[PDB]
Parts: structure tokens; C-alpha cells; sequence
């Protein structure tokens, strides 16, 4: 696939639409995380704002096949208020942490869409990722190479295993996803 990162403001209506109906897809028809809607087919939460970034995956075919949402954590994120007791710590609120949220790739597919995440981050000064991921996700990044540890102890909530994830945007992670080592 090939990556795509809008870090512009607020997203042109077009992708808003394509990117919405991608995680509608992915996280209520496929993971149910929400009954049926009606109309378009959109996923959208708080989260979702002008200074959102986001990362695309498209293939052959311009197709979306992968998605990924990044917030700095010095402003509202989704661990922070929503599941902040997954934490074995309180959340940070750090220039240099960034949380990675919405990740999905529709193996090898993971791979190139994290790279971008955080190649992304760091460009911005992100020295760590942060987020709520399944830990079957959490084993792709551990088969992958990246630097991952957990914030919290695991546990399954409304029947899916998930964990508090750490990323460090090392020499390690850098290397294991093909990026600038000066981005250490
Ligand atoms: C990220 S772990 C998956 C759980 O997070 C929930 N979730 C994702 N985003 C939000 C949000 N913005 N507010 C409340 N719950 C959320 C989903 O509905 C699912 O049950
Ligand atoms: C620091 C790691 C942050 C990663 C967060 C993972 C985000 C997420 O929404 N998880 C998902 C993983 C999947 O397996 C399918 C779609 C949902």
C-alpha cells in the first residue's frame, strides 16, 4: 500500500467522507463497536478535529485500506478521558508523547501504515506514541520490531483483549519500520 498523512486543519469534505466510511466499516460493521446506522456511512467521535492528523493506506486502486488517528496528548485524547483507568499511571501531557488511535490495515499491511504514524510524530517532536490497542495488534508490532511495552495490564472489554501500549520512538522502532535513524 501507499501512505498518506493530512496534518493540514480540517480535513477536505471528500476525504472526511472516504476516511469515514473506512472506520465505519472497520469498527462498527467489522469490530461492532456500535449498533447499524442509517444514511452515510460515517465513525466519527470527539477525537475528531481541525488539528486532527491522520494517516491513510490506499491501494492499487486508491482505495482506503488503512487508517490511523494521532493526537498530541498536551490536548483532550481518548485514554486520557475515556479509559484513563486502563493506566497504570495517570496520563501524560507531554509535547514529546502522542496518542495513536483508530489503527487499522485492511501483517505486511500494519507495517507501512505505523512507519507513517510515526514517522509523523516525530517530525513533530513525538519521542513516544501512547494508546488503547487489542493485543493482537499489540503481537503484529512485537513480530514487526518496534519498541512497544505496556502503560497497563491487559484486560478484555466487552470480549476483546486489549492493553494501554507503549511505543518508543527509538533507535530500535526507527530501524524496525525503515525510517530516519536521525529522527531518534
Ligand atoms: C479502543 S478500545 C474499543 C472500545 O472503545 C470504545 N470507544 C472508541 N472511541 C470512543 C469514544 N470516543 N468514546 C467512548 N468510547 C469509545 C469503542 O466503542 C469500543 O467499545
Ligand atoms: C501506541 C499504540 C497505539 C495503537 C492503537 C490501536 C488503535 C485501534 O483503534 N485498534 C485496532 C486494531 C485492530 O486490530 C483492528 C481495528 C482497531
Amino acid at each position: 500500500m501507499q501512505t498518506f498523512v493530512h496534518e493540514a486543519g480540517r480535513l477536505p469534505a471528500h476525504i472526511a467522507a472516504e476516511l469515514g466510511s473506512y472506520r465505519y466499516r472497520v469498527f462498527v460493521e467489522q469490530l461492532g463497536w456500535q449498533l447499524p446506522s442509517e444514511d452515510e456511512k460515517m465513525e466519527r467521535d470527539q477525537y475528531d478535529r481541525d488539528d486532527t492528523v491522520y494517516v491513510l493506506g490506499r491501494d492499487a486502486n486508491g482505495e482506503i485500506c488503512g487508517c490511523a488517528r494521532l493526537l498530541p496528548t498536551t490536548r483532550p485524547y481518548l485514554l486520557q478521558e475515556v479509559f484513563p483507568h486502563l493506566l497504570a499511571d495517570e496520563a501524560p501531557r507531554s509535547a514529546h508523547v502522542w496518542e495513536l488511535s483508530r489503527f487499522a490495515a485492511t501483517a505486511w499491511s500494519v507495517r507501512p501504515m505505523l512507519a507513517a504514524a510515526v514517522e509523523c510524530a516525530a517530525r513533530r517532536g513525538a519521542r513516544q506514541l501512547i494508546g488503547v490497542t487489542f493485543c493482537s495488534m499489540e503481537r503484529m508490532f512485537r513480530r514487526i520490531g518496534v519498541h512497544a511495552h505496556r502503560a497497563g495490564a491487559p484486560v478484555s472489554i466487552d470480549g476483546r483483549m486489549v492493553v494501554a501500549c507503549w511505543i518508543d520512538i527509538d533507535a530500535q522502532t526507527l530501524a524496525a519500520l525503515d525510517l530516519d535513524p536521525a529522527l531518534c
